[PDB]
């Protein structure tokens, strides 16, 4: 199932409303867990407070709306969840901790409050960014773990370490692997191994001509290699208003692909791509932090 040069999706509407007290659910990370979906997300309340949560595991996507929403007592904004197989330990990576990126570990990722004390994941800084490093994602191959991240500044960054040294810090240095205008490579990168192909997929969130969010895609044949544009304009995006099949939202924004595995290989099935994204009613206005983001799911047409 080669990636299409022109993507066509169908979509759900919003799959859950935020639990009373939160105005939004955002930045989804999602793994398979004992035949169910296990999702973590960023929260925002009705004032000025960012936080995080998970849902109870749920079997089918109709069950997301009724799955109990569990606030985390330790905020892990824009989280990445995965199982790190070589040490039989679950990892939750995030930002806005004591350094640029942080992680915690657990033996039960369903427990929102069962994560370890905060560990340093990345301690670097980047030039020409108001946010600093944001929206990490991690992926490993046979020999190395990789960290990719953005800076709301048109650049995508990469760090690596031998897989035997993980979990641990990637250090303080990173390599720019792509650069473009701020709007073209904005944030929310996600990197995956394509099942059955010697190819990796990166999707990156962009800001379109009239402010609408959408995803641009790139591929590589090795995680330390160069990235090649795969679907990189608003009119021919990886996923956006042009091809989502969604009218409940114009935005197709910070989310994650459904994976074939929970572990660090971050594998996805190109025969059945599905994107769990955040979207919002186009009639929604007000400040960015209060925007009523909700989860939705795209399914690739083939
Ligand atoms: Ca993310």
């Amino acid at each position: 199932c080669e990636l299409p040069s022109t993507y066509r999706w169908t979509s759900t509407g919003a799959l859950a409303q935020p639990r009373s007290g939160w105005v939004s659910l955002k930045d989804f990370t999602v793994v398979p867990y004992n035949g169910q979906h296990l999702v973590y997300a960023t929260t925002h309340d009705t004032g000025t407070r960012w936080g995080s949560m998970n849902f109870e595991p749920f079997g089918d996507w109709s069950q997301m709306a009724t799955a109990r929403q569990n606030a985390m007592n330790s905020p892990t904004v824009a989280p990445t969840l995965f199982y790190f197989a070589p040490k039989d330990i679950w990892v939750l990576a995030y930002q806005w901790g004591g350094s640029a990126f942080s992680y915690r570990t657990s033996h039960d990722p369903t427990d929102p409050n069962g994560w370890s004390s905060e560990q340093v994941l990345f301690s670097g800084s980047i030039a020409d960014s108001a946010t600093g490093p944001i929206d990490q994602t991690l992926i490993g191959d046979d020999t190395h773990m990789y960290l990719f991240f953005a800076g709301d500044n048109g650049k995508i960054y990469r760090a690596s370490m031998p897989i035997g040294d993980f979990p641990g810090s990637f250090g303080s240095t990173a390599t720019v692997v792509m650069s473009d205008t701020r709007n073209n490579l904005f944030e929310a990168p996600q990197v995956y191994k394509l099942q059955g192909q010697n190819r990796y997929l990166m999707i990156v969130e962009a800001i379109g001509a009239q402010g609408q969010r959408y995803f641009r895609s790139f591929t590589a044949t090795s995680l330390d290699g160069e990235w090649t544009p795969q679907a990189t304009s608003e009119s021919n995006p990886f996923a956006g208003k042009a091809n989502s099949g969604a009218t409940w939202t114009d935005d197709i924004s910070h989310g994650e692909l459904i994976r074939t595995t929970a572990d660090q290989t971050m594998t996805v099935d190109p025969c059945n791509l599905q994107l769990l994204y955040q979207g919002r009613d186009p009639g929604s206005g007000g400040t960015y932090d209060l925007l009523p983001y909700r989860p939705g799911l795209l399914t690739l047409q083939r």
